[PDB]
């Protein structure tokens, strides 16, 4: 069906800038609800959201491994003689965040969300759409915690994943990936870790459901491999559980353990849902067809008048609903009643309010669905409190 | 070349969940597609170039003679015959090479130019797919060139001039680098050297001395490449021909000329080539490049008449019959529709001309043209307007 | 009358027992199977047939809509996909629905009429594999028609036109046969008669009441269909064309068409057809038709050129190059052999013609012409030559 066909006004792209999206106004509304229906989770589930810089100069990727694995998928830059890049991870800035200020054993464990902007280079032919972009934000947090609290992050982390995916309708498979030939940890802190990803995953999906694919996983950290299908059956990678050894070390991370004096270094999890929001709405724009729910949809509600008598009580209708919340336009043309509706219904508005003689006297409006259901004729205010326990709830059609 | 993109995708293919990444052409991109196999294949009788036909399905042993099964099995659909292994084809490149093996060859033979168009196979990730440009079917203008190794020069040149030729058509540019043994690689040091020196000497020709850039140790561990970028009018850029040679498929294979005299066999060397890249991939390009405005010669949407009134209908379907004759690619509106509307509704479908019918033009015996970006050519006669037609599909003429 | 006479007829194409059941066509085999190619697409031009291309791979949910992981499954390469059963089409009549409801359809488009060329496999024992006629691998020139149930009369005699066409190019003869429904048949009973009807219908206005035969209850379970069988000169009888109705292919897929400018509509009827059957096949049955002596049109080899001399050999090429830049294929034996031995091999090599040049036709701009049969035709100058190999090209000419 199209990510990029579906532009009927959610985005584009220019060529003076392959690769970042142009986000129309009916695009940005997805885009941010999605936000902030993270950022609800987030504060519910313990993280707080940060922000962090754009640039920044390459001794921090020469310490995170970025110059020597990454620096091809970078945009390089010079300021004052020196090279700089834009960012492609944030997981770097994070840890600096955390060694702000000495952490003790109890605070574990720190969560820190960042929606920043990211840079990759790739090949200008190459870019399509939305599934390949050179800017992005990823719904991005990394996770830091001790080692005996691994079990209860990763648990945490899949109900709220689940918790997201259920939103809209969307499958998941878990496996783990363990540790790979060339690896750079204790077997200590690999086989604790593996140990607790286990537990997790016996205890969340039960003892018998998971795959493992031995040897798999990164060098610097074992991961639980999610893959996602949508509703044609696609597979999609979105979630990431990551363990990560080697950035703690490398920023000197630690926090003061009881008897201390000494210290220990955190586990840090890179982990994400939406996989970047760019990613995501591709997925869901081909997953509904460009029929969101009602909560999503950034054509909730058309009104279309039946004659010109009844424009201004339209007019009347559209502020109620937009005061209320919702995004509404309004017909208001001379088109034929039977013309607009189906016009609406073509733009895919979730509700069409037909607006007539007897809705303006009493106050009500004419519902029909998207799909041609004859819902009742309501009042104003009982549209309105349906809308919203539509919204409140998330409900799905289907 | 300032505008808005239009990426995946204007509507002359399709793509369905029940095969993704694989394309459904519609009667008009197909057109496209056939006309771009029909120019390569006038082109490869021109040069020297045998088209063949090979299999779609090979036992994994092949594979495994191959390094496929190494390094690519990954990316193959790989499945049972009987208890056996199996792959579908990624590449044509190894059945290019029991092709040369058929029967024996010598050294006055050379160089033996094979052409492939066959469907070729690789997996990725189903979420991942998106257009022309990742796909999982595609067919390659694939043509490997098996020579001597004193001949790499000339094939190279050779190969280099048709490139361009064919770019020349479409109004693209390129640029050329030079590409050289790596650390890790797998010959003798003489025939990358000779090879390595032949093409150099390849690109100071054409480019010119000291106008070429060297990308030292960027070569495949199987042979030098000559990189090639191709830049389109977004000035966006992508991989689509190829030069790359190779040392290893023929030691693999065992393949063999007789040298002058009976003395010996050598073994060929090989060039992997492509102008194209894919055809699924250079229209791709093509669709952006134009914007969805191809030039007469390769235009699904050649000819639109539109009459005026129905007095006329029965001129212009003649009319429509004389174009469809003379092999264009013709539609009619006989609709009712306002004119104006009709050559607008036209002009956003992209045709090439639109041919007006009236009173005048029936009795005239001649037709009345409006050109795609709305110039008014003016009336002219049937058997001219067809000369007219004709002109430009034969010369591959560009737009304004 | 006579041994026969293929597989080992040569060149053409060969096998390995790495892809058994699926051809290498070495390059004079190409070259017949493109005529081959080309001819039945001009053909689809002048009858109102648009080509299409589909893909090779799909999910097993298509197979289990069309019927074929019931009927079929056996007979195909199945392979996981993500862990999805997936196939290699064994036939393209499935995709075609798919094409069809890409979008809507109206009474104004029927019948719509999409070509494929595309390849198919099917899953053989590898023992029983021999030769073309019994492949894994082959193109069809399969259209899938679809239609209004009041065309299938006209669109059937349609069919039978061009197919007799096609055949009579090659002196190939054919008897039909109208297999009706069976005991165990899927449609209404209605739909059934009214096709049924159509088709006698239309065999009568084809051949006439008393030259065709029916076969009560031989119809597939979702169509009728009418047997073709051809007949070469070896009095060998093949099936290779066929017209079969489908009423099960539309519901399946849930096809339909607007039948007004109202809110009407109905089904479509398809039409499975073919002529060659396979260009496997078809170049099967052709070679021991000609007995490896093909008519000059679809020739690998039209002319060879044979030198009397060193001192002549500048001007062979010569007549070499002109008769390649007209098309023709086109070899010239410059060895030391005696003219009675070159022209000797040649005819045994099967060329059409042979083109004799010495002194007087250096000097003269001419050919000294002997055909494949022996037979002495004369001089000519070279214009006048090439003239009249244009003219069989061009006229399709049998040797008798
Ligand atoms: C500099 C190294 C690059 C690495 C080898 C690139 C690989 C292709 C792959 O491992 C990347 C990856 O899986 O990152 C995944 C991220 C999480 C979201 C999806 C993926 C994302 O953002 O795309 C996790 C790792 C972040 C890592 C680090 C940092 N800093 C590492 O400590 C450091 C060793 C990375
Ligand atoms: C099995 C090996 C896989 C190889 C190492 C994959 C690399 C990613 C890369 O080297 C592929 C490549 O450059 O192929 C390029 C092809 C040519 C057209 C574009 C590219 C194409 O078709 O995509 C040509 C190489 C074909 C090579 C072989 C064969 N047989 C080699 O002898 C064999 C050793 C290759
Ligand atoms: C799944 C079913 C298999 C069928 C019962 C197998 C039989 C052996 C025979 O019926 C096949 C046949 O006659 O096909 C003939 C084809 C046409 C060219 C030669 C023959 C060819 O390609 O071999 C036509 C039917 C294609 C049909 C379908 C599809 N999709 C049907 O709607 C579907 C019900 C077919
Ligand atoms: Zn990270
Ligand atoms: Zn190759
Ligand atoms: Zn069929």
């Amino acid at each position: 069906h199209r990510r990029l066909g579906v532009s009927e006004e959610l985005f584009f792209f220019h060529s003076l800038s392959p690769g970042s999206g142009f986000w129309l106004p009916h695009g940005s509304a997805i885009y941010f609800k999605l936000l902030k229906f993270i950022r609800e989770q987030y504060r519910a589930r313990g993280y707080t959201e940060v922000i962090t810089p754009n640039i920044f100069n390459m001794e921090l990727w020469n310490i995170s491994g970025h110059a020597k694995h990454y620096k091809e998928n970078m945009f390089v830059f010079d300021v004052e003689g020196q090279e700089y890049a834009l960012k492609p991870m944030n997981c770097p800035a994070a840890s600096l965040m955390f060694d702000f200020r000495q952490r003790s054993y109890r605070e574990l464990p720190i969560r820190y969300a960042d929606c920043g902007v990211l840079h990759r280079n790739e090949l200008s032919g190459a870019l399509t759409g939305l599934t390949r972009v050179r800017r992005f934000q990823q719904d991005d947090a990394h996770i830091f915690c001790r080692d005996d609290q691994i079990k209860k992050e990763v648990l945490d982390f899949l109900s709220f994943m689940k918790y997201v995916y259920d939103v809209f309708g969307i499958e998941f498979n878990l496996e783990l990936s363990t540790r790979p030939e060339k690896a750079m940890g204790e077997l200590e802190q690999w086989e604790r870790a593996e140990s607790q990803l286990a537990e997790a995953l016996d205890e969340f999906v039960g003892a018998g459901k998971w795959v493992v694919n031995p040897g798999d996983g990164a060098f610097y950290g074992p991961k639980i491999d999610i893959m996602i299908t949508d509703a044609l059956k696609r597979q999609h990678q979105c979630a990431t559980v990551q363990l990560d050894f080697q950035l703690p070390i490398r920023f000197n991370l630690k926090y003061r353990t009881d008897d201390a004096d000494n210290f220990k270094r955190p586990v840090i999890i890179h982990r994400a849902i939406y996989g970047s929001l760019e990613r995501f709405v591709a997925v869901l724009v081909e997953h509904y067809a460009g029929k969101f729910p009602f909560w999503l949809s950034p054509r909730q509600v058309l009104i279309v008048t039946v004659g010109a008598a009844f424009v201004d009580y339209g007019y009347e209708v559209k502020d109620a609903m937009f005061r209320a919340g919702f995004d509404v336009d309004i017909d208001d043309t001379g088109k034929t009643l039977n013309k607009k509706i189906r016009e609406g219904q073509m733009a895919h508005y979730n509700f069409i309010l037909v607006v007539g003689a007897h809705e303006k006297e009493t106050r009500s409006v004419n519902i029909r669905t998207r799909d041609n259901k004859v819902t009742g004729t309501k009042t104003l205010e009982e549209a309105i409190a349906m809308f919203k326990e539509l919204e409140e709830t998330k409900a799905a059609d289907e």
